[PDB]
């Protein structure tokens, strides 16, 4: 995977509404800033039950957004990452509809999971209670198979029916997705919710050996087609560390909340410790299209004796801090407060999570870019966006607070903001200084500060992060300084916003 | 149960917000109109997860509303109906809280239902799939009993834990409710969601023989205490007809939708047929504190070959007509559109469902009052209220569209409306003419009109209902005329709004 900053975006929420438009925005407003792009599900349809993650036809681009040719055109200037929704599909798919009509007579009957498919001999309370869940309630919903009420397995919305990834039909379906991406100039594949992909009676059905098998098999298929695979997994940090050595890339989901913690408390020890044990074959982010994950650094939910990267007490303080910095906005969109598939992810833009503090935000992005791994910036964060309360009120979908619709006009207006200009420059810097393609090293000043250093062929850079320099949402004091040497001398920025770094 | 019109209301949504104020409004604004009242759950707390139906302490009046002293005061002028929430209780009750902390070591452990309590030897998909549900999804949620994850049985919100009505602790509790009501001057008891109260592996757990046993037993406990029981049951019409012969009262839930059908299509035949087979030991209503039930007249949800009171297509047109008449308001509050416990009840005030046609509304109330049974008028309907989109947007609880908060000021304002004056006068008429305590009979003019007649000791009255006379939400033509004889001779009204009936 190219070691350049990537943009995560919905094709229709950045620009006029199409892939062509999004492409234009990237090439004319972010040239040299984002050399890669993760286009969120743009298949048929993109506006269903779960914003693209409930595809009726995964291999067909929603004609309202564009075509596969638009993707090919885009590939000429940007490396493309696309999702491979391996765990489920829309109940409105031809396959599932055939099952509703014909039931066991349908050739697609084996393709979908039901309670009996996993528990042919029935189940005890323990069997079902032991299934891992991102929120309270069992993963089943009612559907009629040829007039017979069946309990279909659904990990997320009731409209997203889980497929048997180990069935012939399920596997054929997944491979057709891989073939389509490989023939459409896609460079990377994101395996959505792969941790849920395998079910086995008596297990948690989440990140078990049977899951590792599925992941391993999908990677093989990926290598066969020259595609790199990034797997998405929100879980106890230990599972992320362990699975990392078996795949090309994993997300670094611990950094986002660890940085909010550091920026709000001044404590960097947790960041230093994570730096020392984290998987370095990762894709870094601060914000994503979902809410901010916190169980990603907390104790194991299935066994509280297994502690996280910080005490559970610090996680609760972290969460309450976001609620305070957003004046209740995040509280109104998080968990049971609105429609959500996950109970603990905190719904709020990262910028709002920090109380819209520019120095803290630019600093967080700086640390993100300095830790090993390919960095990604969510489009709302790319424009330092605030919580979209109007959209939340309209849809009641918790995560929409962080899924604002950016018109071309809004983009140009926001591009004038000092903090957005600073991020554009920081991203450009991270793409042009060859030090980031060299050796990494760091030193820590006893829970007070941490310095990240990269040494490359013709340059080197050192970022010093010291949160205690500017605590408070109203803080205007920089909490990050940068020193670097390039082909044109020895430089230094004591304020990434007033003095954005630029490569000679 | 006295054969006088009753009002259904929240103690806090009619007046200043207290039981005392609610009492004052009844006595000073509705004297002779509403002689009895069903006060919706006013226990601790009244503003929890399900507006009073998730009690932490069923035997304690919420201190913010008043005390049992206020209920005694009211009883001096009005016969009071109260709810006996026999199916579940708040997860915050001391009893459940004790179980979470101590698990099996809690003396209340046997009091609550879990999957294993009903399925001790496990369950097949068929077992779980056959459990009747008012909305998709299994009736179970996660709770930790002394650290152990358990699947607790919950028919409604996850905060409402179902009790074992067959356990000693469960029955002891229910009897504490009955004892409190009998010792607090309550006259009637409404058995809430009693159709769900009995669970048995292999059965639907809804209105089954085991349910009949529970009802029969609860009725005995009422009889022993001098309390009359009304059971709330929303089901395939035949089930209401059958259970009626075993209890004092049942609601007439078929009439509300049958009248909307009649007023919209002009077909009265369905009403004539219902009049012929309906349980006459009923409590009549148009609107309730819940949504408008339509499965109450449609085909059986389990077996569709068991037809309803009108063809299915007609039930569909009825639902669509309400959505059209409210110009999408009811659609935004119904089913999956907002938080709801029942997928098919249509959320709209009865007035709004009728396109606010005053003549249609007053005629509907007239038919309600003329069919055998004790009439109840929901408070929103008592003031001919429209859908409250403000409240709906604020809470996102679908049924809130029909749960407006009426201050004393707004009440008096509404009392000046001609249709509201007409309803008060009609209710007073229904309470003063002794014809309603005599013999009932009706004649029908083949699907076009139907006349209801009552003959008493010193009076007689005949209501002729003919929707065809003035169809449309925009019509001003009366669709009901009244003729009666009292101590002053013969009288007549061809317009219940312009010329309300007054007993000599
Ligand atoms: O809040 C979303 C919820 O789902 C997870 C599972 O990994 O995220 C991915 O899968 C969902 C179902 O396809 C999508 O809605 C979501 O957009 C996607 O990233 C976690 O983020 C969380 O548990
Ligand atoms: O829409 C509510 C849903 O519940 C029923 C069950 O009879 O109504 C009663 O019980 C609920 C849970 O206590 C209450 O929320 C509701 O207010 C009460 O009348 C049906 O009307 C429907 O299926």
């Amino acid at each position: 995977m190219k070691n350049k900053v990537q943009l995560i975006t919905y094709a229709d929420r950045l620009g006029d509404g199409t892939i062509k438009s999004m492409t234009d925005i990237l090439r004319t407003r972010f040239d040299g800033v984002y050399d890669g792009v993760h286009i969120l599900p743009f298949f048929t349809p993109f506006d269903g039950a779960d914003a693209g993650f409930d595809p009726i036809d995964h291999t067909k681009v929603d004609e309202r957004l564009g075509s596969w040719d638009d993707v090919a055109e885009l590939s000429k200037t940007h490396n493309i990452m696309v999702d491979a929704i391996v765990n489920h599909m829309s109940w409105e798919s031809k396959q599932f509809q055939d099952v509703l009509a014909k039931g066991e007579e349908s050739e697609y009957y084996p393709m979908f999971l039901t309670m009996s498919s996993v528990f042919p001999n029935g189940a005890t309370e323990e069997d079902l209670a032991g299934i891992y869940r991102p929120r309270p309630g069992l993963p089943f919903t009612h559907y009629k198979f040829a007039g017979k009420t069946r309990l279909v397995w659904v990990s997320f919305t009731p409209q997203q029916v889980d497929i048997d990834t180990d069935s012939d039909k399920g596997w054929e379906y997944l491979m057709s997705i891989f073939d389509q991406m490989a023939a459409s100039h896609v460079s990377y594949i994101r395996l959505d919710a792969v941790g849920y992909g395998a079910k086995e009676a008596g297990t948690s059905c989440f990140m078990t050996p049977k899951t590792f098998k599925l992941i391993s098999r999908l990677r093989e298929e990926g290598v066969k087609r020259g595609l790199e695979i990034l797997i998405q997994v929100h879980s106890y940090y230990k599972k992320q560390v362990e699975i990392a050595s078996k795949v090309d890339r994993v997300y670094d989901f611990a950094l986002p909340p660890l940085l909010l913690h550091a920026l709000s408390t001044g404590h960097v020890e947790p960041v230093a410790h994570w730096t020392d044990i984290r998987p370095n074959n990762a894709v870094t982010v601060l914000d994503t299209h979902d809410g901010i994950g916190v169980i990603d650094i907390g104790s194991d939910q299935l066994d509280r004796s297994l502690k996280g990267l910080v005490p559970d007490e610090d996680v609760d303080n972290l969460v309450n801090t976001i609620h305070a910095n957003t004046h209740g906005e995040s509280q109104a969109a998080t968990g049971a407060a609105a429609s959500n598939l996950d109970l603990y992810q905190v719904n709020s833009t990262y910028y709002s999570a920090l109380g819209c503090n520019d120095q803290h935000y630019i600093a967080a992005r700086a640390v993100q870019f300095f830790l090993p791994g390919v960095p990604q910036v969510y489009y709302v964060g790319a424009l330092a966006g605030k919580n979209d309360m109007e959209l939340l009120r309209k849809t009641n979908n918790g995560r929409d607070i962080n899924r604002h619709y950016y018109s071309t006009a809004e983009i140009d207006e926001n591009l004038k903001r000092p903090v957005v200009k600073a991020l554009n420059a920081l991203a450009k810097f991270r793409n042009e200084l060859d030090a980031f393609d060299g050796t990494f090293s760091y030193t820590t000043d006893d829970d007070t500060s941490i310095s990240f250093t990269w040494r490359g062929e013709t340059s080197q850079a050192t970022l010093t992060f010291e949160p205690k320099r500017g605590l408070g949402v109203d803080n205007t004091t920089p909490v990050a300084m940068l020193e670097w040497e390039d082909s044109a001398g020895d430089h230094r920025s004591d304020d990434l916003i007033a003095n954005p770094p630029v490569v000679a």
